[PDB]
């Protein structure tokens, strides 16, 4: 579904020029938000390719939400950091994410989580200010949007020879052969326990079970990606068909395919994944195996 | 806020063609939705600007509401009409207008009421077809989508000599002058019946009560205008500010200005309307005034 957000994090030039390179935005518009206004970015977004989670992922990285009304060297009320909301049922996961990062945080998180009640569409001076004068001044480093949100120091790839040998035949031939299990034939086909689907090469987390469903083709099924990040596609017109094959974008190894007959309300996307090519997480365990930045894709609503 | 609806009407080269061209609509998708799939085009739009209630009288305007499985040449359960909703707010505004419909039909009007299951992205072949093809085929007349959506052979245009006799001077002054009546002075200020506001000149709506709200600043309040082509608009130095001007489509009568400071809620947008501008209508006296065709923009459900 299309979906909006409004996010408050210092001068609107960087955050809007930050938040236009992250996939799945459709739209941004700059302005002031509920006299003493904070300087905000509209953001209009389809939530079947980028969830709440992962925007508020990237709020937070862009921003210091320990620092009161200030944000690099701008200072005043107007750069005071805050989320707005105008759609209800966002209140809960809002609140649910900034108590997951105060976990990060020593110092209390000061940003504000509001009703949007007013917001002031700013000139056409300041709309796509960076695009317009790629000179502008800017405190938010742009190419972070291009780099990796998580760290990925631990996901890298092991060589064609390493894999050979630790992996099974069928999870082999899956990733590095482009090869398609038999139906009905994982272990993750009937399976809705809750927890990340990772990269079976790289460990690197490419589905949440939040974003799981039936399809009755006889694989694991979703959504949607866990991140914008987590995937590559590719043209594909294998056996005489037009199909677009799902790759990992840090491995580059085989996932599946990508359909256009997903539930609609979830977007009508069908991510067809091989059972082989994922190894499953449990929520319970995900922390202590290092993928605590990952547990609000599973709980968005989660006890924190 | 921007929203989302699915419409079933037939060629779906045609329904886009027509939709692309209505204000509010911020992007169209041509489809196969819930085999035996229908041909649906996704409306994307903006409920500031146009409403739901809007968007299914374009539907209806150019649709047979009452034909099975076939618009124009058209045959087949592909062509069959429907509305589909992933939205579970809109089911019973969706039911409501299909029930208001069917009071100007005798017979049972068959376009189906479901939620979207699938949506099949057509090919970019199919997508902006009629745009890339300009000789391709259209059932529907696209030249509508640029004419008025209602009768409005009865909002005619007195000349400014009647219109002296007709009117109030302060009424006949902010129409035709372009002035400004005083804060909490109208009538219709505090003012909370259900119905619609019509231009005093011309008795075309203009505005709806659901739409009313209490901005505190003296005049009449409204956070969007009641149609897509009731209101125009223009950029305003008066008194050495930056406004933008709120004056009748058909009329071409001053009504107020629009600001960005309305509720964010209802689209942000704080119309700023004379009262002297406006005629007040009840919804009980609207059908029998001629104005029934307004009905769903006052109650959205119940009809």
């Amino acid at each position: 579904m299309i979906k909006e957000i409004y996010l408050a994090g210092g001068s609107f030039w960087g955050v809007e020029g930050y938040f236009r390179q992250i996939p799945g935005v459709k739209e941004t518009d700059t302005g002031y938000a509920n006299s003493d206004h904070a300087e905000t970015v509209k953001i209009v977004y389809d939530s079947s390719v980028v969830s709440l989670q992962e925007l508020l992922a990237h709020y937070f990285r862009i921003i210091d939400p320990t620092s009161l009304n200030k944000q690099g060297n701008d200072a005043g009320r107007q750069y005071r950091t805050g989320i707005y909301y105008v759609d209800d049922s966002m209140i809960k996961e809002i609140n649910s994410f900034v108590k997951f990062m105060q976990k990060k945080y020593s110092r209390p998180i000061v940003v504000e989580v509001e009703k949007l009640k007013h917001f002031i569409l700013a000139e056409d001076y300041h709309q796509d200010y960076l695009q317009k004068n790629p000179g502008g001044y800017c405190h938010i480093d742009l190419t972070l949007a291009l780099k990796p949100l998580y760290d990925e120091s631990k996901f890298k790839v092991p060589s064609k020879e390493e894999l050979k040998k630790s992996l099974k035949p069928i999870q082999f031939s899956v990733t590095q052969e482009k090869a398609t299990e038999r139906p009905f034939t994982s272990e993750y086909d009937k399976f809705d326990a809750e927890g990340i689907y990772v990269d079976i090469t790289t460990g690197k987390p490419l589905f949440s079970s939040l974003n799981k469903y039936d399809a009755g083709c006889g694989w694991p099924s979703f959504t949607k990606a866990i991140t914008t990040q987590a995937l590559q596609y590719l043209e594909d017109k294998s056996l005489g068909m037009n199909r677009t094959e799902v790759v990992s974008k840090t491995g580059g190894a085989h996932l599946g395919h990508v359909f256009d007959d997903g539930p609609a309300d979830a977007g009508g996307l069908r991510y067809s994944i091989n059972g082989a090519a994922l190894r499953f997480i449990p929520y319970d365990k995900m922390e202590k195996e290092g993928y605590g930045d990952y547990l609000p894709y599973v709980k968005p609503t989660g006890n924190f």
